């Protein structure tokens, strides 16, 4: 039986935050109100909305909630009567807020900017409106040694004019 | 300014979330005491273990801790004392766990099997051994983490070189 002089070992971390990200939402709860979900994504239908064709901007108004309690209880929100805000190719995406803090006190936000709007597609003509995007949160970059990256969050929206 | 008739919309929410939850684990704080970080792996450095070259067995011990602290202080959890052992190609990595529930409770579970070791690689020489193993969540293990993850889960992989004597 031989002893040690020296020894070294390397052994990493990414992985298991990203277990415990995804793991977060895979055992969480959601509570759907007038909301769908097909191809990963809730699914709204709406008919309200006002859009500048010349100036090409508009808003996108939906009904319907998603309340959302995380793995444990960690993240507690509610987001309703979504608004798609566009000026170009950026925008906004608006919300009734609710979240909850840390020992059970929900607090009302009101309209809140859920998050900022990256347009890599929007056409307007006087019949129709659409656009596909990606959710920014409203520099993080010294944590991606040890953080898994971002994830895309897509939204898209079509709409009949009159 | 034209109405809208009808419309509908797609939006995926979770990836959100998710970044959500990134943004409280880069914004968290870690205290490394005698363990480096390199190539997105920390790093642990010894000098004690015991070796049978003959049967190929062993165990590697490394001083040091991690300790990480999520933005927020619901993710709490320290690791220290690691302990590399191996027999054939099946192993065990222990070491001294505290952790948080999600309630601020601190626990110490003291010295605990994290996980079960599988390696793909296991060399051993008179002078050397040397390996790389997947890391399997154990029982123990998992109620170390509070029971978040499943048994069996998947953490990060972990390799070891040591010269013997």
């Amino acid at each position: 039986s031989l002893g040690v002089t020296q020894a070294s070992a390397q052994w990493g971390v990414k992985a298991s935050f990203q277990n415990y990200i995804r793991g977060s939402i895979a055992n969480g709860s959601w509570t759907l109100n007038g909301v769908g979900f097909d191809n990963q994504q809730f699914q709204f239908s709406g008919n309200s909305g006002a859009v500048d064709a010349e100036n090409k901007t508009g808003s996108i108004n939906f009904p319907g909630s998603i309340h959302f309690t995380g793995a444990g209880g960690i993240l507690d929100m509610q987001i309703a009567n979504i608004e798609i805000s566009f000026n170009g190719n950026s925008g906004e995406l608006i919300a009734d807020v609710v979240s909850s803090d840390m020992d059970g006190n929900s607090t009302n936000y009101g309209r809140t900017v859920v998050g900022t709007l990256n347009f890599s597609a929007l056409n307007v003509s006087a019949t129709e409106a659409s656009g596909s995007a990606s959710v920014s949160l409203s520099s993080q970059a010294f944590a991606d040694f040890y953080t898994p990256g971002t994830q895309l969050d897509p939204i898209s929206f079509s709409a009949t004019l009159g």
